DNA sequence: CGTAGC
DNA sequence: AGTGCTACG
């Protein structure tokens, strides 16, 4: 059955285990965590969860043999210092040591190994959860129990009476079930190693291991570095914005109260509907629940009466002040090592299109520069609150219409290629065509609306929805759709070809080989069929974009790893020259990367990005990247030197 | 389900 | 329930 080897029990056993580990090229280390049971005696305390303490590691390189490694203060001959030195020695790559480390929940394992244990891995990684995601990107988040059931049933009974295996975290990370940390870590390590062998066989069968080891797992490593770094958050430039928007809120409240003649609650939709549609006789739309008070109907009614405009403005600003201001202010970590407050989001890569999202909180869902003025515009935005460390500047690198360039690549539209190769800025052109104005006369919000429209036709938009958004009639929207389709016939050819491919093969192929499965295209419902077709088109295009940005991330990390021989990330800095210097990667926005570059390497690192993002993949269309730098994310300015 | 980003 | 990836409330 289960065979746990207590390595730290005998000196000879420890030495032969170390020799075998050094002679091994594929291991499955893991972590063990227990309760305090009341620091520096049970193990290294885990950052964040002060009630949890690390205990041991579990390494399994085949079969059911789990070699448990103890970092406890207790074999008295083997002290903690030389044991730590040995563990660091066998967990580092050197002299072409092509070792693969299989860790479940690699980001969290890397973080705990760095901050508390003080050791950072440098070998190839083979996270089994990532491979399970690669198999079925649209599937639910893979817990240990799910991957064990779906990829290792014979050894599945090893989890009998183990309710902790169903949690999101690894078996050896949770502070739950009564099982000891050592045994839990050992059984989890055996299970993940065997399941990862099965997953590697499956990926080799599917021809997906290259995209799993060359870009995907290095992208997980980059995301671990991003989680270690965090985003520099300053409350000096956030509290002021919060107070300004609260002042605007109360001003709008008083104005609406004096206009309507009475005080009413804005949050309640029924009261707003009664006040606006009934009392003020505003024209109701076709479609409790007496009237609909959605954003689009309020926007349509903005011109007719001033009050709906104030209501809509109050709703946004309160959405900014509750869904954004509160999550950011609630979780900010003040660390003296960087000398300023930061925020550490949790990077989730299990999205259905290969995109990278952030949970607790969602940083990318921060309101942009929207200007509102009260008794000229203030340009209120919380993006300015993301001030980097002192002596450093945020260096974003926005892809210049990556989605359109990629679509032109797999569509081979001569007109699209020739309009993207130049600095035409097709979004400005379509905005100028729509508004019958000069391209330079367009604004930021107008250009954003134009780009939303253009991507709407690009991914497939109904005539009615395009009419409601564009403010034009349904027939005019249909004629606009037809003109857009006829102008770019290659886009239609690519869309039809990829829809046919999704219907035939049952899935779609990203340009780096990753696949997403859409059974819904075979659904008899016309809604489901059309939704799955548009889902397939956007899935291939957006997965290509996300894989391009992930290749850019891993290439930039490699380039600033070879250069700038300093501490790799703030997590490595706190794992324990003095000046902060590096190209730390702090945020991804689904099309761009934020780098908290130091004030001395602003230009050179930027150039590196402008290389690696440009030559990430040799496409049919040159991938323009605008590198912007600034003292904050809010007011970053373009840099073309 | 409505709304914010991409 | 007819632009899609999300995340939060
Ligand atoms: C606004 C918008 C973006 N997107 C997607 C398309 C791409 O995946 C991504 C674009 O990210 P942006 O970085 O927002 O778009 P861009 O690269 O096209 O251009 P700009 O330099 O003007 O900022 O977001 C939509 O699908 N629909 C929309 O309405
Ligand atoms: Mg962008």
């Amino acid at each position: 059955s289960l065979s746990i080897i207590d390595v730290a029990s005998d000196q000879n056993l420890f030495q032969t285990f170390i020799k075998e580990w050094r002679c091994k090229k594929r291991f499955s280390i893991s972590l063990a965590c227990e309760k305090i049971r009341s620091i520096r005696d049970d193990g290294f305390p885990i950052k964040g969860c002060d009630d949890t303490l690390v205990v041991g590691l579990a390494v399994c390189w085949g079969g059911r043999d789990a070699y448990y490694f103890s970092l406890q203060k207790e074999d008295p001959s083997l002290t903690l210092k030389d044991r730590m030195w040995y563990l660091q020695s066998c967990l580092r790559k050197e002299s072409d040591k092509e070792c693969s480390v299989v860790i479940y929940d690699f980001i969290q394992s890397y973080k705990i190994l760095l901050l508390s244990c003080g050791i950072s891995l440098e070998q190839s990684y083979e996270d089994p959860k990532v491979a399970c995601w690669l198999l079925d990107p649209d599937s639910q988040e893979p817990t240990l129990h799910s991957i064990v059931t779906s990829f290792l049933p014979h050894e599945l009974p090893l989890l009998e009476g183990m309710e902790t295996s169903q949690g999101i975290q690894s078996l050896g990370l949770n502070a739950g079930s009564e099982h000891s940390g050592r045994y839990r870590a050992s059984v989890e390590s055996i299970l993940i190693f065997n399941s990862m062998n099965q997953l590697n066989s499956l990926l080799q069968k599917e021809n997906l291991q290259d995209v799993f080891r060359k870009v995907e797992m290095p992208s997980q490593y980059c995301l671990a570095l991003l989680e270690l770094n965090g985003i520099g958050f300053s409350t000096a430039e956030c509290e002021s914005q919060k107070h300004i928007m609260q002042a605007k809120l109360d001003a709008i409240e008083t104005q609406a109260y004096q206009l309507a003649g009475h005080s009413f609650s804005f949050t309640s939709s029924d009261d707003i509907a009664e006040v606006l549609f009934l009392e003020l006789k505003l024209p109701p739309n076709r479609e409790g629940r007496q009237f609909s008070t959605s954003k689009d109907v309020l926007n349509k009614l903005k011109a007719l009466h001033p009050l709906p405009g104030l209501i809509l403005e109050w709703r946004r600003i309160t959405n900014a002040i509750t869904k954004v201001v509160f999550p950011l202010q609630r979780e900010k970590c003040l660390n003296p090592f960087l000398g300023m407050e930061r925020i550490y989001p949790v990077s989730q890569s299990h999205t259905a299109t290969g995109r990278i999202t952030f949970t607790e909180p969602n940083i990318q869902n921060v309101p942009r520069d929207f200007e509102i003025k009260m008794p000229m515009p203030f340009s209120i935005s919380m993006r300015h609150a993301f001030v980097p460390f002192p002596g450093g500047s945020i260096l974003a690198a926005d892809y210049s219409q990556l989605e359109l360039r990629i679509l032109a690549h797999l569509s081979h539209d001569r007109r699209l290629i020739q309009v993207l190769n130049t600095g035409a800025d097709v979004f400005r052109s379509i905005a100028a065509e729509w508004k019958m104005i000069e391209p330079e006369s367009v604004g930021d919000d107008l250009r954003q609306q134009a780009k939303q429209i253009c991507y709407g036709i690009i991914y497939g938009m109904g005539a009615k929805s395009l009419g409601e958004q564009m403010g034009i009639k349904e027939n005019d929207a249909a004629c606009y759709i037809d003109s857009f389709k006829s102008r770019y016939t290659g886009i239609n050819q690519f869309m039809t070809e990829t829809v046919k491919n999704c219907k035939r093969d049952g899935f779609v192929q990203t340009i780096l080989g990753r696949r997403r499965y859409l059974p819904g295209i075979k659904d008899n419902n016309p809604y489901r069929k059309a939704h799955a077709e548009r889902q397939a088109i956007n899935t291939i295009v957006q997965g290509s974009a996300a894989d391009i940005v992930k290749i850019a991330t891993v290439n930039i990390q490699k380039q600033l790893e070879t250069f700038h021989s300093t501490f790799k990330s703030h997590g490595h800095r706190e794992g324990m020259f003095c000046p902060i210097r590096g190209g730390f990667f702090i945020l991804q926005l689904h099309d761009e990367l934020l780098y908290e570059v130091a004030e001395e390497d602003v230009v050179q690192v930027a150039q590196i990005v402008k290389n690696e993002m440009e030559s990430a993949v040799k496409l049919s269309v040159k991938l323009k990247v605008k590198v912007k730098i600034g003292a904050s994310w809010g007011e970053l300015k373009d840099f073309d030197v």
